[PDB]
């Protein structure tokens, strides 16, 4: 890694002590989702490692309001992960100290910012919060270093493995015996679960006819002759490799790197672990998945992994209802539409899932779409060899939604977009017609 | 390749081991004190940690039956025996509870165990020599619990030679096991001991196998050789330059052409070396008989147990070379059927079979004539032979014929047909290398 983004490593570590030596109660503000989770676990678990105390808050969004409250707070020292970039002057009207260890496009004289776009890396492919995190801890614990590696697979981050500073953590990880790794098959839940709901459960890498679908895992299993009952190391050894030349022809990414550490055994491997941590914070329940980070682990596991069954159960309801209803193909898109109370949260996971199980048509860009009352949330979704083609999700959604009094943005693989539920119609052509002009 | 035999039986050891794992007991680990014992220990080890068991072990230079008489005391219910066993089987069947024994030495004619797990390649077909060693053999009786040991398996393999083009047998089994399994990587490279560790002069000075004739063993020699031929001689393998690291490979393969082939790295190994530096580093933590700090190496160990280790190898390394050096000035003594060369001097007592084994690799003394190394002992004389692969085909037994020829004098001897051992009284020591000589001439 450069040696910038090493010594502002070093700036926020000698930061992070001279609170910790003045007995003060450090600050954590991170976001709500596997990145922003593991990341202020990271941070909490360094700070533990000194006997030092610590405060965290998980929010969706941050806003300038909440900004404004946290000046008027007494604790000295402000730990933004997966969040700050934005709001950098406005933070700046805060005094104490502050560090900010985001990875989002950015936009402080006591100020401390670490982000790998401003040191020439992809905050995007390379370096996730929890990473930067990371980063900001590693001369005070490299304990911790699995963790980083959890908000990396929490936002995708890996495929052909971990690039960039977060390979250059997985191989310190490595060094330093914390983070053990090995090629095998790459099921959903392999010890909490048996083999048919582990298979049906795995949404990434995709299976095929298989994900999703509890009786097909199930038939599947029983006309291959491997026990559909059994948890996956609890089979015979002759039965295993009937599974793992079945699966790599229903979807060969399924072998591959796999990431265990000692203190995860018996949750699961690290993107296992990516997982727990997603359905708590969709469930809001900040609080079990950070005591996950921390190591509680008796009844705060059993709560984590009843989140995670019925968060699974939602979407294989979910998938379902997407095999059945299908898409409706325009020229340059196709779309699918709920009025669905179930669906309105999950739009996008299902959406994204439907892609990568080819169930809809990965290259026709797709757009998701949920009734909120008089508006209509948007989720568009679409795999990277029609980004190669010319697409920008982003662009054509910010677009199209502002010119009917709408809101939306996002990336070129995942926007969003809310338009009134009257304008719908003539929203899609418009995204119809833009994503043409972006690809021929 | 693998027969349903090696596995079935695999597969019993494991089953015994888990109902001792789950009745909550300490596992009695007692193994051997070089590469192989070590490994194999590490390997059950890693097997039992990964179960949240625990085990305890026992590291010996020689298993003998009072030892065995004393663990009949001691109350552990499963004992597991790698590198040695099946001499002792009947021995071992006096002691209750459970009993694995992971061995790969001729088993002895006595095949009893009510109790008693025995897994050893002898017994189904294989070569104990060639194609499977204890950690190997440990190995097999832990593949159901845990493959990622895989690795440690090929270690002990190194460690006791099974490898000369390339893993054979179970070996072969296993290293295409690690291989689908992630845990194992392969390609082909120049085979320098300790690459990452040294500077390249250091590095060939140390490459022992496969032997440089020329420059193995010799540091000016490797220097001035580096200097002439145009590579920085004092940084390490992958510092130089790919164009001055090509001047390299074209070279060493002209003075020994098996220095390019096929290394072992394991990423757990990491920083410290291929899978033969490993073997490497066992070696010397157990001639040093510091036996906690190579079963940490196994076990994962990483901060000043490294450290510790890799001082122990450059002191083991440094007499080596001392060492040979001795042998390059003052040379051997040819008879008939043999050369010899002896030593009062205590640096070169328990090394004189390895650098015997290394000037014959080298060529400092022929290869083709059987070599008898020879240390005084007080009033006595311990007697390492070695030779070449070569000379065994036209007939040498060395074995044999130190077992025949020590007796005769009253002393102790025996071994391999390529390498043996043997006790004879100093007074006795020409006339016996008189009587070892009649009887290679003899064979061949
Ligand atoms: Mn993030
Ligand atoms: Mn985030
Ligand atoms: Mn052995
Ligand atoms: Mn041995």
């Amino acid at each position: 890694l450069p040696d910038s983004i090493l010594k502002r490593g070093a700036e926020a570590s000698k930061v992070l002590e001279e609170h910790l030596e003045r007995g003060n109660i450090i600050r954590i503000i991170s976001h709500n989702d596997a990145d922003g989770l593991s990341a202020a676990g990271v941070v909490a678990r360094a700070i533990s490692s000194m006997n030092g105390q610590f405060h965290i808050s998980i929010l969706s969004r941050l806003k300038k309001e909440f900004i404004k409250k946290l000046s008027g707070e007494k604790y000295s020292l402000f730990f933004f992960c997966d969040m700050g970039s934005a709001y950098l002057e406005e933070i700046s009207r805060l005094k104490g100290d502050v560090i900010v260890a985001d990875h989002h496009q950015p936009s402080g004289p006591h100020v401390v910012h670490i982000n790998p776009h401003l040191h020439g890396l992809d905050g995007s492919r390379d370096l996730s919060a929890s990473g930067t995190a990371y980063l900001a801890t590693r001369l005070l614990n490299r304990k911790t270093a699995p963790l980083a590696l959890v908000g990396a697979l929490g936002d995708m981050q890996y495929t052909d493995g971990f690039t960039g500073a977060n390979r250059f953590i997985m191989e310190e990880a490595v060094e330093e015996g914390v983070l053990q790794v090995h090629s095998d098959l790459k099921l959903a839940s392999r010890y909490t679960e048996p083999l048919y709901r582990s298979i049906a459960y795995t949404f990434n890498p995709a299976l095929p006819g298989l994900t999703g679908d509890m009786e097909a895992s199930m038939g599947f299993l029983e006309n291959i002759g491997v026990s559909y009952g059994v948890k996956y190391p609890d089979l015979s050894p002759e039965e295993r490799d009937v599974l793992r030349d079945e699966l790599t022809r229903i979807n060969p990414e399924i072998f591959g790197e796999v990431f265990t550490s000692r203190e995860f055994r018996n949750i699961g491997d690290l993107s296992d672990i990516a997982g727990v941590l997603d359905a708590c914070g969709k469930n809001r329940k900040y609080g079990i998945g950070i005591g996950l980070c921390l190591g509680e682990r008796e009844g705060a596991l059993d709560v984590a992994l009843e989140l995670q069954k019925n968060y699974r159960e939602e979407l294989v309801k979910g998938l379902a209802w997407i095999r059945r209803e299908g898409s409706t193909t325009l020229e340059n898109l196709q779309y699918i539409y709920s009025e669905d109370k179930a669906f309105k949260g999950i739009m996008g996971t299902i959406a994204s899932i439907s892609l990568s199980l080819k169930i809809l048509d990965p290259d026709i860009p797709l757009l998701g779409l949920s009734r909120m009352d008089q508006h209509v949330k948007v989720s568009a979704r679409t795999t990277r060899p029609a980004v190669e083609r010319g697409v920008n999700l982003g662009v054509a959604l910010r677009d199209a939604a502002a010119s009917f009094g709408g809101t939306g943005g996002g990336h070129d693989i995942a926007a969003g977009a809310m338009v009134p539920y009257r304008d719908m119609e003539s929203f899609l052509q418009l995204v119809d017609e833009i994503l043409g002009t972006q690809t021929g």
